[PDB]
C-alpha cells in the first residue's frame, strides 16, 4: 500500500467487537483509501472483513469511523442497498468489492496502523 | 478469542519481527500447548518465528519473555545448532519446530 500495514487474527466477530479489538491494539478498523489499500486488505483478510465505515448517523451517507465523508469506494453492483430492516456497516467481499451489511453480522477483524 | 496476529508484511529477520511486535505492544508468538501450536501454524501458513531462543546460553532454549520451556514440539534431532549457529526457532512442517538462524527471514506472528 505504501502508507499503512494491516493486522488480523482471522477471527470473525460483530463490528462492535472488531472496533473494541482494534482499540485494544491501538489501531483503527481497516479503511481502504485507494485501490491498492483495498487489495491489500482483501489479501490479508482472505475472507469477508469489516471496514471502518458506516452510515449509522445519516442513512445513505457513509462516513469513516475516524471522521469524514467516504471518498474512495468499491461497491458491488446495486450496493449499498440498506437491505431489509437496514444495513449500516460495510464489508469487503469477493474481488474486494463492498457490500453494506448489518453491524451485528460476524466478519473477519482487520486493523490498520501507519507504516 | 484468537490471540495470534499476522500482518501483510513480507517475511523478515527475527530482529525485525521483535521490532514489529514491540511496536505493536505485543510479543513474538509463543505456543504453550499443542492447541496454541496449531493456532500459530494456521494463522501464519508459512514458517514463522516463535518467541523462543537459546541466545543467552547455547543449547538452553528460553522464552523471550522469560523462563524455561514447559511445552516443545521439536522435530526429531532438533534443536541441532547447525553450522555457525541457530539460536532462533521456527514452526515449520506439520507444526514441528526447528532451530534456525535469527538472520533468516520468516513470517512475523505476534501475541497480545
Ligand atoms: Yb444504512
Ligand atoms: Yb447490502
Ligand atoms: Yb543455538
Ligand atoms: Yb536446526
Amino acid at each position: 500500500s505504501g502508507k499503512k500495514f494491516f493486522v488480523t487474527n482471522h477471527e470473525r466477530m460483530p463490528f462492535s467487537k472488531v472496533k473494541a479489538l482494534c482499540s485494544e491494539l491501538r489501531g483503527t478498523v481497516a479503511i481502504p483509501r485507494n485501490a491498492e489499500e483495498n487489495k491489500a486488505i482483501q489479501e490479508v483478510a482472505k475472507t469477508s472483513a469489516f471496514l471502518g465505515i458506516t452510515d449509522e448517523v445519516t442513512e445513505g451517507q457513509f462516513m469513516y469511523v475516524t471522521g469524514g465523508r467516504l471518498t474512495y469506494s468499491n461497491w458491488k453492483k446495486d450496493e449499498p442497498n440498506d437491505h431489509g430492516s437496514g444495513e449500516d456497516c460495510v464489508t469487503i467481499v469477493d474481488n474486494g468489492l463492498w457490500n453494506d451489511i448489518s453491524c451485528q453480522a460476524s466478519h473477519t477483524a482487520v486493523c490498520e496502523f501507519p507504516a
